[PDB]
């Protein structure tokens, strides 16, 4: 279980999750500036009006 870590477009990473999880995810939202994406492990959720996604398939960030 892997998945890849990614600030913003810019350099992909990746990250092993561990500890504890068992799942990717990838959140976004626009604040501020405006723009922030993020992508490490975890799945959890909730909210609204952002963007969301949960995936667990051998490196589904993508």
């Amino acid at each position: 279980l892997e998945c890849h870590n990614q600030q913003s477009s810019q350099t992909p990473t990746t990250t092993g999750c561990s500890g504890g999880e068992t799942n990717c995810y990838k959140k976004r939202w626009r604040d501020h500036r405006g723009y922030r994406t993020e992508r490490g492990c975890g799945c959890p959720s909730v909210k609204n009006g952002i963007e969301i996604n949960c995936c667990t398939t051998d490196r589904c960030n993508n």
